[PDB]
């Protein structure tokens, strides 16, 4: 039965929110843009503009600006805002302690992406920083608790009316699904058809929810997350905030656009870059000059799931990696970094940046560099896939 699940950290956010309420402070709510981020932005957006707060959602452009908070954008973060609230992100920008230095912006990060070596400044609410806990809530589920945990002090029932989303963005992130998120998306699941968004019920509708957990999975989630990979994730946050029938259906379709164009750029890129692969590679090098970079990471997937061999993918001055096994996504482009223009990431995944014309150089060199390493194969129980 859905509960306030602990979380350290809820009693001091909701006690700074409450504080902000009744001072008339400016909130920023910085989510992320896909559909777990966009999901919980919404709940804290509404919920506490229901509580008569001064609200405003802030969202990054996927395409121009990366993930998480842009340090390039922390000047126009402080004329606009007293409180500072992060949703699917913060733990890793540690250099937002200008948000708390600059200027006296309070600054509460949201999160459940992997902690990094110390937390970031600020009051935090992630759940893998709550000692004796292994519920493993989203962004959208640790938005709700937040927002669960106002509505204890202040003194207001449970924001049960707010699970859907929650459901939505818990299911987007797949989660376990085994936890209190079970109780999570079963009581949102239930409350979709006709809940209290019209954007979500209308969209609900469009796809032909039935009450079924893998239709959001498998039509409502994609329908939200191509937004931002065609630089419109306004469009689908605002869907879930519009309240506006009318408003609504019109969004509801842009995003069947938005959906249905994104879908035929993978296929597109999938078929014309997958016959190129060959396993035979110690690492797949290929360059679509002509694709759209807000797709190429789902292919650079498919790719690898396909070869089991590291694929960097370039188009456009664009490029994305995924790799396994032995292989570092970064450290792979930490070689041939003199050919390129930036680049960072992980051991399984990783970004960059180049001009095309070195492209052949930058190939060899990345080759080369898996050339040493084991074969991947002796290491994946397979079940990678
Ligand atoms: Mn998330």
């Amino acid at each position: 039965p859905l509960a306030l699940l602990p979380l350290k950290g809820l009693r001091e956010a909701a006690a700074l929110l409450e504080e902000a309420l009744r001072q008339g402070k400016r909130i920023r709510v910085h989510g992320d843009y896909d559909a777990d981020g966009l999901t919980g932005t919404a709940i804290l957006v509404r919920g506490l503009a229901a509580l008569g707060a001064d609200v405003h959602p802030f969202i990054p452009h996927r395409l121009e600006e990366g993930y998480g908070v842009l340090m390039e954008r922390v000047p126009e973060h402080l004329e606009a805002s007293d409180l500072f609230l992060t949703v699917d992100c913060g733990i890793t920008n540690h250099a937002e302690l200008r948000e708390l230095l600059e200027n006296g912006v309070e600054v509460i990060v949201t999160d459940h992406h992997t902690p990094g070596k110390t937390p970031p400044p600020g009051l935090v609410v992630h759940p893998a920083l709550t000692p004796d806990l292994k519920e493993k809530p989203t962004g959208a589920g640790v938005a709700f608790l937040l927002l669960w945990a106002l509505h204890e002090r202040l003194g207001l029932p449970p924001p049960l009316e707010y699970a859907d989303l929650a459901a939505v963005g818990t299911i987007a992130d797949v989660a376990p699904l085994w936890g209190w998120n079970r109780a999570l998306v079963k009581e949102g699941l239930a409350r979709i058809p006709a809940s209290s968004w019209v954007g979500l019920r209308l969209l609900a509708e469009a796809v032909g929810y039935t009450g079924k957990a893998v239709e959001v999975a498998f039509r409502i989630a994609p329908r939200i997350n191509a937004a931002s990979r065609l630089g419109e994730a306004e469009k689908a946050l605002r869907l879930l905030l519009t309240d506006d029938a009318a408003e609504a259906q019109a969004l509801v379709g842009e995003l069947h656009r938005l959906n249905a164009r994104r879908q035929t750029l993978e296929e597109a890129m999938l078929r014309k870059l997958l016959p190129q692969a060959d396993p035979e590679a110690k690492a797949i090098v290929l360059l679509d000059p002509e694709g759209h970079p807000g797709v190429m990471g789902i292919v650079a997937s498919r790719i690898l799931e396909a070869t089991l061999r590291p694929v960097f993918l370039v188009a456009q001055g664009k490029g994305t990696v995924r790799s396994l096994a032995p292989i570092s996504a970064v450290e792979a482009l930490r070689s041939a970094e003199d050919l390129l223009l930036r680049y960072g990431g992980h051991k399984e995944a990783a970004g960059f940046a180049m001009d095309e014309a070195l492209f052949p150089a930058f190939k060899a060199r990345v080759e080369a560099y898996a050339a040493r390493f084991p074969d991947p194969v002796r290491e994946v129980a397979l079940l990678d896939l």
